[PDB]
């Protein structure tokens, strides 16, 4: 498609994370609200989760179990709420200042960037080891992206580019893009084609594995973009962060 359309949630300040779960629930942190609110697919009315004492969500990821996993800017914690039960748990991470992207691969590790350490961390569910992934040389990284593979994307907000280690991978690899621009939103689909939000440049560009040409998506009117998410379909959403609104493009 070439014409995105606009979900219609209600209310939203400032917003800048999205998620969407296989049955096309989208999950948007509505960070000028301090809020977290999804919309079911075909809905007009939206829902407030219930996380409880968070301190502005800078970032959400959502799992197979549709856990739904969110970044604390004030608490600089990464909480996690189980479907079903509402039960809130905060991810036993340390060290952790401004974590700000979040992702979630297909073993349930749970990957962070660290925005004020300038530093990746990865933690399994249910452990109390976490990990500093080898990037190097980061400054003020924004989002994380994994894929099938455990293949980790980073965008270096700061340089301007958008980083990727390969599972077991000693050294960082950074994607061709083009022209990148305080780049901040990140995901990868299920055939480990990348889609960044290219900031800076009110875009959202995207790279399929193994080629040199980004194609910059049909977007319109994007103003200060932020999260971007991609469902099985192929369709992409990202939270216009500047308009206070969420726009979906399908493949």
């Amino acid at each position: 498609s070439n014409t995105q359309t606009v979900l219609p949630f209600t209310g939203l300040n400032t917003p800048n994370g999205v998620a969407v779960d296989s049955a096309g629930t989208v999950y948007v942190t509505d960070h000028g609200n301090n809020r977290v609110v999804k919309l079911a697919a075909g809905s007009n009315t939206q829902t407030v989760l219930p996380f409880t004492g968070l301190n502005t969500p800078n970032g959400v990821a959502v799992d197979s179990a549709g856990t739904v996993y969110v970044t604390d800017h004030g608490n600089n914690r990464v909480v996690k709420l189980a479907a079903g039960s509402n039960t809130q748990t905060v991810l036993p991470f340390t060290g952790l200042n401004t974590p700000n992207g979040v992702a979630v691969d297909s073993a349930g590790t749970v990957y962070v960037t660290d925005h004020g350490n300038n530093r990746v961390v990865k933690l399994a569910a249910g452990s109390n080891t976490q990990t500093v992934l080898p990037f190097t040389g980061l400054n003020t990284p924004n989002g994380v992206a994994v894929d099938s593979a455990g293949t980790v994307y980073v965008t270096d907000h700061g340089n301007n580019r958008v980083v990727k280690l390969a599972a077991g991978s000693n050294t960082q690899t950074v994607l061709p893009f083009t022209g990148l621009n305080t780049p901040n939103g990140v995901a990868v689909d299920s055939a480990g084609t990348v889609y960044v939000t290219d900031h800076g440049n009110n875009r959202v560009v995207k790279l399929a594995a193994g080629s040199n040409t980004q194609t910059v998506l049909p977007f319109t009117g994007l103003n200060t973009p932020n999260g971007v998410a991609v469902d099985s379909a192929g369709t992409v959403y990202v939270t216009d962060h500047g308009n206070n609104r969420v726009v979906k493009l399908a493949a």
